């Protein structure tokens, strides 16, 4: 999951 990854989370604040 994207939100699981801190980078992906920080990159996609709208999705996560």
């Amino acid at each position: 999951g994207c939100c699981s990854d801190p980078r992906c989370n920080y990159d996609h604040p709208e999705i996560c």
